[PDB]
């Protein structure tokens, strides 16, 4: 693989979770998702989470071993670079639905990302113009006008099945 990581940028709720899970479910021999590490007491280590002590996670973060990290209910969660490496070592493409900040560490030969921006729909006959859609479109626009330098491809998510097909075709070509 020339490109080993499919990075999906986009506003929260634009559909990246459905897209990511569908791609892996469809092609589990092609894609994988790096599960997070957490300091939340456990489950099975390595199933949905890797369990780590607070001190160990902090030491690893300080040593720049994490791609992303955050806190929730007195606990910490993060995606470790090593987890992505494991996927690559198996000849699989890692799918990462992350914030643009993650690209600082991901944009190297080691991870070789293909960065796709999944944009909010412009055709919305089935969606109420409520707070959720307005915020989705606002956030999508902020991302689009701020981080466009880093996009390899943009797909407007008007038809989610088409978005998935386009990603499959792009990956077949570029990765």
């Amino acid at each position: 693989h020339m490109r080993k990581t499919l990075v999906l940028l986009g506003a929260h709720g634009v559909g990246r979770r459905h897209i990511k899970n569908t791609l892996i479910t469809k092609h589990p021999d092609r894609f994988a998702y790096p599960i997070p590490h957490t300091t939340r007491p456990p489950e099975e280590n390595g199933k949905n989470y890797y369990f780590v002590s607070h001190d160990q996670m902090m030491q690893d973060i300080s040593n720049n071993e994490y791609l992303e990290y955050g806190s929730h209910e007195d606990a910490m969660y993060g995606t470790k670079l090593e987890t992505i490496r494991k996927i690559h070592e198996q000849g699989l493409i890692a799918i990462l639905d992350v914030e643009p900040q993650a690209l600082k560490v991901l944009r190297t030969a080691e991870f070789a990302p293909f960065v796709v921006f999944i944009a909010a729909p412009t055709i919305t006959p089935g969606l109420n113009e409520d707070e959720s859609l307005q915020r989705l479109q606002k956030e999508s626009d902020i991302l689009q006008r701020t981080y466009a330098h880093y996009f390899d491809l943009t797909i407007i998510n008007n038809e989610i099945d088409e978005t998935i097909r386009h990603l499959e075709e792009a990956v077949e070509l570029v990765c």
